[PDB]
């Protein structure tokens, strides 16, 4: 289901791609979007497949389109355009110089200073997360721990009930991994049907909370509005639930795997860091994109006023002109490219967090259960979309090997 090529595409820059579905999923998803790469592919190129738009697949274009806000706009990130534009999280949709004063307020929520405030609940979930498990000898990573893990901590940040968990998580994961059960623009409703209620008893009665200071925002003098805070509080909640929980399946399927790499990460812990890095280069996972305000001509290609570019933030890591062997694992790289934490005037705000999180767990996990593997016979399944995933992880182990600490 390709539509029609438009006036503009050389069809010899087609090569029907399609992010919802890529081919080899099987053999997994960054493998699925690296065939992007291979030799016989155009550094850019036209993909026919939910409604036909433009692909960046290099390092260096990616970096180029977003340090390029004039020509690629954020107003309809997400392909398809109709999700893109239905979209109105904030500052996402949003170029500079008006961004700059949303995303500081973001910034003042999950920032830097509020990480050190929370490092010792995150540490405390941690260790008490796995000790539960550990006696046990089998999980099931995905529900297990990584949906718990990182939700918990947005919900203690958000001040929001637990309760309130598989609901917003439904309808964050549709709109990054759409189903088909429902459409962007209804999801982004029952989201804010939710969200709404909150907003208003935060404005009056005013919290701690990241959501109290939400409300209570401060934009280019004036107050916050309340859809301005609909929408911050929008992007955080998806952003929340839904980077941070997969990333974490991915990093993990790949230990359940390489016992050399718990085996260094566990006798040199002065490499989970760099171990963190490396990681995120290689099990990197959104691919969101922007639009073209105007004509203009890229690397020789004619763009199109209106279209839309998918600028995969997976890709970048995963290229050989940027990282020598890529699809291999190495904690000593001499310089680790990547831009998972996307690149231009929309860096992500959330790396604090989202780095804290990923080494507390392995440094945590590490410590108690050093040694596991994939629950035999079981066939792990990624699912691509605007932010990649894992279907499942269950995972196995000898409790008699674990240590308590
Ligand atoms: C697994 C770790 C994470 C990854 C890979 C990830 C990925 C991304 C990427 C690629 C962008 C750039 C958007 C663009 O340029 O279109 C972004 C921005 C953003 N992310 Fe993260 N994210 C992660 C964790 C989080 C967390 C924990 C939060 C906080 C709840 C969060 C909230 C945000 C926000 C608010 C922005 C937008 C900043 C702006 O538009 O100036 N992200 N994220
Ligand atoms: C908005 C932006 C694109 C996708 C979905 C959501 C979180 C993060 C940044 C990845």
């Amino acid at each position: 289901n390709l539509a029609p090529l438009p006036p503009h595409v050389p069809e010899h820059l087609v090569f029907d791609f399609d992010m919802y579905n890529p081919s080899n999923l099987s053999a997994g998803v960054q493998e699925a979007w690296a065939v992007l790469q291979e030799s016989n592919v155009p550094d850019l190129v036209w993909t026919r497949c939910n409604g036909g738009h433009w692909i960046a697949t290099r390092g260096q274009l990616i970096r180029e389109a977003y340090e390029d806000y004039r020509h690629f706009s954020s107003e309809c990130p997400f392909i398809p355009r109709e999700a893109g534009e239905a979209y109105d999280f904030i500052p996402t949709s949003m170029d500079p110089p008006e961004q700059r004063q949303f995303r500081a307020l973001a910034n003042q929520v999950v920032g830097m200073p509020v990480v050190d405030k929370l490092e010792n609940r995150i540490q405390e979930l941690a260790c008490s997360l796995i000790e539960s498990l550990r006696p046990q000898g089998q999980c099931n990573f995905t529900e297990d721990y990584a949906e718990p893990f990182p939700i918990r901590i947005f919900m203690l940040l958000a001040g929001l009930p637990e309760e309130d968990i598989p609901h917003l998580k439904y309808l964050t994961d549709q709109m990054t991994r759409p189903d088909g059960s429902m459409t962007f623009a209804e999801a982004k409703e029952a989201l804010y049907d939710y969200l709404i209620p909150i907003i208003e008893q935060r404005r009056q009665k005013p919290g701690t909370d990241a959501i109290s200071i939400v409300a209570n925002g401060q934009v280019n003098g004036r107050p916050i509005t309340s859809d301005e805070a609909k929408r911050m509080c929008g992007l955080l909640l998806v952003g929340g639930l839904d980077t941070v929980v997969n990333f974490l399946s991915f990093s993990m399927e790949f230990l359940a795997k390489s016992p050399e790499h718990r085996q260094e990460l566990i006798e040199r812990p002065e490499r989970i860091p760099a171990a963190c890095e490396e990681l995120l280069r290689r099990f990197s996972l959104v691919a969101d994109g922007r639009i073209l305000t105007s004509d203009y001509e890229f690397h020789g290609v004619q763009l199109k006023k209106g279209d839309q570019i998918l600028l995969p933030q997976m890709l970048s890591g995963l290229d050989e002109r940027e990282n020598a062997c890529p699809m291999h694992v190495d904690f000593s790289r001499q310089k680790v490219s990547h831009t998972t934490f996307g690149h231009g005037s929309h860096l992500c705000l959330g790396q604090h967090l989202a780095r804290r999180e990923i080494i507390v767990t392995l440094k945590e996990w590490l410590t108690r259960i050093p040694d596991f593997s994939i629950a035999p016979g079981a066939q792990i399944q990624h699912k691509s979309g605007i932010v990649s995933g894992v279907q499942a992880l269950p995972l196995v182990w000898d409790p008699a090997t674990t240590k308590a600490v």
